[PDB]
């Protein structure tokens, strides 16, 4: 039971991340919070490094960028991450149409396995 | 702490929806959920004049006979509706698209 409010810029940015590319791509919303009342009004791309057949996220990448984002958007926070990608499948994906996966509020912070973390549901 | 996994056919309807119009809309989400996973698959556009309450029931029924492997799970709106400049340009402005999952009453207000 909760209110997501999702603004086009958010969408805008992970399907252009999307566009702009191992088949996932991840990245990382802010916003604001209030009760079950979440805003996600903004986001960033996490880099990856692809270490054989692993995707791994990229550590200091990910801090030097919250870091700038908070500095920037100081009344917004990590909120958590998204993610989207790759017969009938086949012809959705083609035309770029999957879901975009949205975690909000995860339990870690951590970038870590995050591809595993997500993929746990 | 919750997972939605969005389809994009959703935020097309809503779009659809909004841009098909002549200052809110509103309609219901369809999709299916485990634990804090919810995923967000299709939609339907609620007929107003105040929610048009048989309207609403019979859309829902047919969206149970097609996709039955799916259930209400909540409500979206959107659209030009504090700031006193955010109410001046608000029709050039981006608008948010407010979803509304798993609401306690399934009853149509808002």
């Amino acid at each position: 039971s909760v209110t997501i409010s999702l603004h086009p810029l958010v969408i805008m940015n992970i399907s252009e991340h999307w566009t702009r590319f191992p088949r996932q791509v991840y990245g990382a919303l802010i916003g604001k919070q209030k009760g079950r009342n979440i805003e996600i009004m903004n986001s960033f791309e996490l880099k990856t490094d692809v270490i054989g057949d692993e995707t791994v996220i990229n550590k200091d990448y990910y801090n030097k960028k919250e870091q700038q984002y908070k500095q920037v958007f100081s009344d917004l926070d990590f909120i958590g991450w998204y993610t989207t990608g790759d017969k009938i499948q086949r012809q959705i994906a083609a035309i770029n149409e999957c879901p975009i996966m949205l975690q909000l509020n995860p339990l870690s912070r951590s970038v870590d396995h995050l591809p595993l973390k997500l993929f746990e549901s």
